[PDB]
């Protein structure tokens, strides 16, 4: 078999813990919504845990890899992620070959902890051309998606200022661009090897016009 989507009931638990974690981590950003829209509140439509054999054994393999190198602690870490290549992740896993080179921290995978910065990239960089149907980065109608991922951090490079890389630096497993005045607001994380996340839940939902 392959993926397999299971639905989460909007009454359980789970499902509750990761809306509560993405409606909870919206904030302003320094762009005025140009780029995700203007919002201050999503409207879930619904979210499935990504169930894929394969998939798993490559993460968790790549886990106890990265526990070995970081005195035996993966540092996992439930973290957003947006593009437009979604529905190729939850089947084929995240492939580095598919990196974004135009990234601040070179060619890797970027994940975000406000689930309103990931956002800014489910129709691509800056938010593109917005949705397919009515070319809007804003559209309040069309169904967005985006992930809400384990990702191994192991040990992380922190730094500060813009530095593209093309693999983590000696001895790390990943970069964390953090907050600078005359830099980034808020802090992203950045691996270079697709097996180290896991695209745990795609949340299918709305932005939602203010009020
Ligand atoms: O990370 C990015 C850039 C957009 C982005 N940037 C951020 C910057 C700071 C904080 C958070 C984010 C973010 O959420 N997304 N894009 C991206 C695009 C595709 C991938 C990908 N991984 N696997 C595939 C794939 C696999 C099979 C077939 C086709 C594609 O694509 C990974 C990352
Ligand atoms: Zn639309």
């Amino acid at each position: 078999q392959g993926t397999i989507l299971l639905d989460l009931a909007p009454e359980d638990k789970e499902y509750q813990s990761v809306e509560e974690e993405m409606q909870s981590t919206i904030r302003e950003h320094r762009d005025g919504g140009n780029a995700g829209g203007i919002f201050n509140r999503y409207n879930v439509i619904r979210i499935q845990k990504v169930v894929n054999k394969k998939l798993r054994e490559r993460f968790c393999h790549r886990q106890k890899e990265v526990s070995e190198e970081n005195h035996n602690h993966h540092n996992e870490r439930m973290l957003f992620h947006g593009s437009p290549f979604i529905n190729a992740i939850i089947h084929k896993g995240f492939d580095e070959r598919h990196a974004y080179i135009g990234g601040m921290f070179g060619a890797g995978i970027y994940f975000a902890e406000n689930s309103s910065k990931s956002n800014q990239y489910v129709y691509g960089i800056g938010g593109g051309t917005g949705c397919p149907t009515h070319k809007d980065r804003s559209c309040y109608i069309c169904h967005r998606q985006m992930l809400f991922c384990r990702v191994t951090l192991g040990k992380s490079f922190l730094q500060f200022s813009t530095m593209k890389m093309a693999h983590a630096p000696p001895g790390h497993h990943s970069v964390i661009g953090r907050p600078s005045v005359n830099g980034l607001a808020y802090a992203e994380y950045v691996i270079y090897r697709g097996e180290q996340a896991y695209p745990e839940y795609l949340i299918t939902y709305q932005i939602m016009k203010p009020e």
